[PDB]
């Protein structure tokens, strides 16, 4: 069945859609449909390519108002590396507070964690009732369910600058060093190659956390 609007969505609105690359891109909502229990949203991306998307695979082209997001909220966030930016789906792990210097903590669908500001976020239009249930990587899905279900119970390890620990990376444990702590994240330096990473302090990739998981 055809629809020309659906709640707060209207045909011809600007929107973000999830492309086949798993990154999100700006476009225009050109059609809406409802077929039995399922709604889909036809998006024309700015390159004129089109995709028929479920409501959890579109996001508003605006930033969340204050107090609209909560822990567990399904969002698209900017991920920055060098001079590049990607829009990528994730879950709000923390909302702005004194402890995190008024930032949102995002757990991206691929497992990376990052503090971001409101200008770096977009709410997903129609998240699943259990927001984690569209996380494609089942290990990430299971982690998010665990995290959100326990919250605010959050087992984390206390780490200090200079501390030497082993950190897991792709199936091996590596000699590493705590370079700095930022709220619920720690920046770990791998001593073998001097590559570093921001990791959640409740991650089982940190040896002390693994041991007590
Ligand atoms: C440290 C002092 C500097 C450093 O290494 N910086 C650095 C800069 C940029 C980085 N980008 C990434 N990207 C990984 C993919 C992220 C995808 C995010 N999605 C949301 C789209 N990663 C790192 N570091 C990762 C850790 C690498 C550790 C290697 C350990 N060896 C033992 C193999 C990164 C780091």
């Amino acid at each position: 069945e055809n629809l020309y609007f659906q709640g707060d969505l209207i045909v011809s609105m600007r929107i973000l859609g999830k492309k086949r690359t798993k990154t999100w891109h700006k476009g225009t909502l050109i059609a809406i449909q409802t077929v039995g229990p399922g709604k889909k949203y036809k998006v024309k991306f700015d390159n004129k390519g089109k995709s028929l998307l479920s409501g959890n695979h579109i996001a508003y082209d605006y930033h969340p108002p204050a107090d609209k997001l909560y822990v567990g909220s399904r969002v698209v966030a900017k991920y920055k590396d060098g001079n590049q930016v990607w829009l990528y789906a994730g879950i709000v792990a923390e909302t702005p507070n004194v402890k995190n210097k008024l930032r949102f903590l995002i757990f991206f669908d691929d497992g990376y964690a990052s503090y971001v500001t409101q200008s770096e976020l977009y709410p997903i239009c129609r998240p699943l009732k259990k927001t984690w249930e569209d996380i494609e990587d089942i290990s990430c899905r299971d982690f998010i369910e665990e995290y959100v279900t326990a919250y605010p119970n959050r087992p984390m390890v206390l780490l200090k600058s200079g501390q030497l620990i082993k950190t897991e990376w792709e199936g091996t444990w590596w000699k590493s060093r705590v370079e700095e702590v930022d709220g619920s994240l720690v920046r770990i330096l791998f001593l073998d190659d001097k590559r570093c990473e921001w990791i959640y302090r409740g991650s089982t990739r940190l040896e002390p956390m693994f041991s007590m998981k």
